């Protein structure tokens, strides 16, 4: 065991933790970050955002090249095949480069990178213990004398009791992202974004995808109209939805090399049997504090397993802050990053801020689905008087030119002030376009404020312009 | 001779004119629009923006299937060849749909659409003349007595004296957009946006492209660094450049089936002989007023051939406004539309508005090139002290996952106010991302204002957020 001192020590190297480390160092703190997995970037970079977006993008292109080339004047007299090994390689190389990038950022900023497991020795010190196989891991235990501690231990997949998750036949998102072969049938439990995205990926590559969802509609969180329109275009794309249906159990049938599933329709409590070569368990994600030693010092943990904090990210101990997926708020990478930054700026200047009323959500299917601000259900349930502004991409020149016009832009404004209250988009670049609504929302802009800004022609962004025109006045192209 | 009365009469159905018509109608004006070509949408929709973007998008895919497929896990065996007829059809279909679309907007908005040539009868009356082979043209001359006239006759290709454009071997942008076969060699006069886009299209299709440019750099009005980087990635994609070189002459040679070109090295005053199956003349575009009868009533026309107007779009006659390509300002479609709306709004409330300092410019190559506001050269010339924020897409997670990392975002801010003065982007979706710069500038946003807005992860837009972070402080992932 050996002693070490730092001003700030971050437990966790994911979006919230490594960004907090970089920021603390730029702000002048002697900073250290403790991560046990072997690479920085956390869930997002290693088994989440990055690899999933890589598969989505490449699977989309394969799809375009396979069924949309001829109508674009491109004749292929040969064959268009998916090379699973190179498909995976493309994703693994992207992850590899990015994880390396973070380590380089840590070096440039002088962040001390401890490879091991971090736990509270007591409320004022952190002990770093080595990880057996992990190379580069600490040679012996390290006791870090620190002034400020930031907990960013993140999340884990929510387990399904009774379902043995082997990342081969019955997989979690982590297994789905590394499938060595396109399964004939992909059955997915849960209609969440993570599940839907993996569904889209594989059906594009030739898998028969079935989505078993407890609730009536899917999406969970998106605007009503967006949610139904989403399930609509996904079914149209080949995904089979089993709404109001509960997965009961499942186990791998090695002899028949098939996963036997058992569902139950809630609108009849009538049981049923299903089968799939690969089963994806996507019933959500939850906070992860295992091995942290939070129980040792009395850190408050709510009934949902989240580390309780106040509006300044403080735990019951003023010098111990908590950020990211391990605590309150949507479990998104951009949210985690800004909390990491806000927490550190607080340490430096005494203040920081995160706008929970302006955090966007995005599903990277095609078309993409993105939204930020308030939905219609939320405005109604709050008795807010509002007006709607909608513009379809079918009326957008750029979209038409791309022969890809599915979707629309919907702007929600205050009937009184005409201030933008929410934006919802389903379109070819929804994820990027949503940044526009974010800027408007952040500044409290009005639909007219956006409508009056000259947007380049011909671009998809013009749909956003016209949708705002339709909210307080009238669109020109529809 | 037929007689009719209208509140507003618009000459020209291009972006400025047809949008003015729609707007005038919406604002309760008895509106009429006169167009002689046979389709609405003017230059942009029939032989400009739309057709070019279509060729660019489809040729981009062709290029991707040839060079980007394998590394993405997509095996495409066998010849991959362009079907010119179908390539042309894909473009022609998009134009047909869009032109048909505007006519539906006219019917819906009750705009009187006169197919023929519009010319001034006197200061307050316009006559519509039938057009020789115009489908659906007026069968008899019409005399429209109007309260307000809006001129939007647009522009045309600037010819090169001594060189005859036949749209077969020696072509203008119009002929280039409809080439029946991919020329073994395509040589282009002028490295403006139009010249560069056509060059990119055919180079991707197999033509050996050569760009002859009089100036020392391409782009015409790009920021210095952007112009250089633009030439570099276009050169990397196969285009050959001959800077500080002006064409002197060129002529067809039906014996060798080639165009014989003569150019002059501006540095050595020495000439060179060039040869190409197809020559594109893209030395620019100019205002169009032929057959408008502007001289009959003595409208003011400057040395550039433009119809002079005041800051209210007024000609020497208070009731005669002018908008679009035929008058002052950049010759772009979104600029024209904006003026069309502004003019009409002035006729209604007595005031319209166009922020000429926030008009974006975009080249739809790949990567795309987009900018708005001041370039570095313009700031220096003004003696303005400024700071730079630069972030490369090579450091952006989404760009990495897409295996498309060329380019960067450059933000220019006032050193004292930290107010954003301009944005320049070279990237996969620059054209869409520039809208963010549009909103920021319009609202007087500072770099910090943009940097603190939560941008979804992982998106290309995060690079816009980080470039701003670097401009006034420090980027995280840089
Ligand atoms: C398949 C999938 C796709 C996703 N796609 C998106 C998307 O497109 N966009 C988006 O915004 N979000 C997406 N997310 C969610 C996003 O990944 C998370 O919100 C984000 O990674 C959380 O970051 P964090 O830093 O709070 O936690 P984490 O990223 O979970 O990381 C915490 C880190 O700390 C380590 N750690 C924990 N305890 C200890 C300890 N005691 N000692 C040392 N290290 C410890 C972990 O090993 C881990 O690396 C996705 C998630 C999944 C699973
Ligand atoms: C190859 C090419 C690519 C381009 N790409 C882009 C791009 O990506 N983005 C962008 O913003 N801009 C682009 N532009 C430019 C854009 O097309 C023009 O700025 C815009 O179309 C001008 O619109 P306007 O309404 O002022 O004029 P125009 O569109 O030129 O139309 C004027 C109209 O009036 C008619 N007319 C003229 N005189 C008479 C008369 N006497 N009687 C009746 N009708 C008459 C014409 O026939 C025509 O339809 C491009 C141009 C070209 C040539
Ligand atoms: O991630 P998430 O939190 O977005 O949602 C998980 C989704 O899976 C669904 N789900 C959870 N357990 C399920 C089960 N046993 N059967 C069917 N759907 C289930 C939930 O209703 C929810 O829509
Ligand atoms: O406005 P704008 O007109 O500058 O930009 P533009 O967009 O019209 O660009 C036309 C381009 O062609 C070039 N050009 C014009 N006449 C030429 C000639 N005779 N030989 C070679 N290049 C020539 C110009 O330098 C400019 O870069």
């Amino acid at each position: 065991t050996i002693n070490k001192s730092h001003d700030v020590v971050i437990i966790g190297g994911g979006p919230a933790g490594y960004v907090a480390a970089i920021k603390a160092a730029q702000l002048g703190f002697n900073t250290a970050c403790v991560e046990k997995r072997g690479k920085l970037g956390g869930t997002c970079l290693n088994v989440g955002c990055i690899p999933s977006k890589a598969l989505l993008n490449n699977s989309h292109l394969f799809h375009q090249m396979h069924t949309e080339a001829q109508k674009r004047g491109i004749d292929v007299n040969g064959d268009i095949k998916i090379n699973v090994a190179n498909f995976q390689k493309a994703k693994d190389d992207a992850v590899k480069q990015l994880t390396g990038g973070i380590e380089l950022l840590f070096k440039k900023n002088k962040v001390t990178y401890y490879k091991g497991n971090g736990s509270f020795e007591d409320e004022t010190k952190i002990r770093v213990t080595p990880v057996d196989g992990l190379e580069g891991t600490v040679k012996e235990d390290h006791i870090l004398d620190v002034k400020n501690i930031i907990v960013a231990t993140g999340s884990e997949v929510t387990p399904f009791p009774g379902i043995e998750i082997d990342e081969e036949k019955i997989v979690s998102s982590t297994g789905a992202l590394s499938l060595k072969e396109i399964p004939k049938r992909l059955t997915i439990i849960g209609g969440g974004i993570i599940g839907l995205e993996m569904g889209s990926v594989y059906s594009r590559l030739g898998s028969k995808v079935t989505v078993v969802e407890f609730q009536p509609q899917i999406g969970a969180s998106m605007d009503g109209e967006v949610a139904k329109a989403t399930q609509k275009f996904l079914k149209k794309q080949g995904l089979d939805f089993k709404l109001s249906t509960k997965v009961i159990s499942a186990k791998r049938n090695d002899d028949k090399n098939v996963v036997e599933i058992v569902v139950e329709d809630t609108k009849t409590n009538k049981q049923e049997n299903l089968e799939a070569e690969v089963l994806l368990v996507a019933v959500g994600r939850r906070p992860y504090i295992a091995g942290l030693g939070a129980e040792k010092i009395g850190l408050e943990v709510d009934k949902r397993g989240r580390l309780v904090i106040d509006d300044q990210f403080n735990s019951k101990f003023p010098h111990i802050k908590v950020v990211g997926d391990v605590t309150f708020g949507p479990m998104l990478a951009h949210k985690a990053e800004e909390e990491g930054i806000a927490a550190v700026e607080m340490l430096k200047t005494g203040h920081g801020h995160v706008n929970y009323n302006n955090i966007p959500s995005v599903m990277y299917s095609h078309p993409e689905v993105a939204w930020v601000g308030k939905t219609e259900e939320q405005l109604k349930e709050a008795g807010i008087d509002y007006k709607i502004g909608k513009f379809p991409f079918a009326a957008n020149s750029r979209a038409k030119t791309n022969q890809d016009t599915e979707g629309f832009v919907k702007i929600l404004i205050d009937s009184k002030t005409e201030r933008i209250l929410g934006a919802h988009i389903i379109g070819p670049n929804a994820g990027e376009m949503i940044a526009e609504a974010g800027l408007a929302l952040e500044y409290g802009a009005s639909a007219e404020d956006v409508a009056r800004v000259c947007h380049a022609h011909p671009t998809l962004s013009e749909a956003f312009k016209e949708a705002n025109m339709a909210a307080y006045d009238k669109a020109i192209h529809c």
